[PDB]
């Protein structure tokens, strides 16, 4: 790939992630003075784990319908075959929306958008998964705490989509080029915006994978 075939593959990547992105992170920034109170903090804690459940299910599939029409934006991903799209999909969707996620967290106060106020990791005690919440915000903290932009949410998540060592591809060294060249285009990336140093800080590349499995 050449320096301007790779600078029209970030663009290209940005662009897909733009229009997918779902939230502003401007109203996101805005919101994060707006924090829910101990009465509805309370108030989300009294509820029943299959409302709660219902709830968490719902956003976490609008979620999905942004990271599977960012998927079908990207022309690399268009070019590879129906079997190896669904593969992609099924097993990176999740983690996309995971690495999204820390856009809406605020690293401050350990706090995350849920519902139109911030609120910690208490919010969701009646779900009766404190170890599963506790490493979501983690994950998202690691993120959070290096100032994780939009543009590397994009480039990050397109990797963490085109990933050639998911069990199934039927065209695994196409995905690979791919991969490889979303590589090159997040580290040019990197390098243009002086943020080369947050690659010893990111999270290991199956951090996310045993995360969401
Ligand atoms: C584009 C943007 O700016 N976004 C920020 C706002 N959005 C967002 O945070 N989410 C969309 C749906 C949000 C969501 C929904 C459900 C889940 C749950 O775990 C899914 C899961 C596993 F089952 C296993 C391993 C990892 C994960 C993950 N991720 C589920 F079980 F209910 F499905 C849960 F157990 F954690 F609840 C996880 C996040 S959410 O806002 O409701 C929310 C819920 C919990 C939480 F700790 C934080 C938030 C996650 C959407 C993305």
């Amino acid at each position: 790939a050449s320096l301007t075939e790779i600078e029209h593959l970030v663009q290209s990547v940005c662009k897909s992630y733009r229009e997918t992105c779902q939230l502003r992170l401007e109203d996101l920034l805005r919101q994060r003075s707006n924090i829910f109170s101990r009465e509805e903090v309370t108030g989300y804690q009294r509820k029943s784990m299959w409302e709660m459940w219902e709830r968490c299910a719902h956003h976490l599939t609008e979620a999905i319908q942004y990271v599977v029409e960012f998927a079908k934006r990207l022309s690399g991903f268009m070019e590879l075959c129906q079997n190896d799209q669904i593969v992609l999909l099924k097993a990176g969707a999740m983690e996309v929306v995971l690495v999204r996620m820390c856009r809406a967290y605020n690293a401050d106060n350990r706090t995350v958008f849920f519902e139109g106020k911030y609120g910690g990791m208490e919010l969701f005690r009646a779900l009766g998964c404190s170890e599963l919440i506790s490493s979501i915000f983690d994950f998202s903290h690691s993120l959070s705490a290096l100032h994780f932009s939009e543009d590397e949410i994009a480039l990050y998540t397109a990797l963490v989509l085109i990933n050639a060592h998911r069990p199934g591809l039927q065209e695994k060294r196409k995905v690979e080029q791919l991969q490889y060249n979303l590589e090159l285009a997040f580290h040019h990336h990197l390098c243009k915006t002086h943020r080369q140093s947050i690659l010893a800080k990111l999270p290991p590349k199956g951090k996310l994978r045993s995360l969401c499995s």
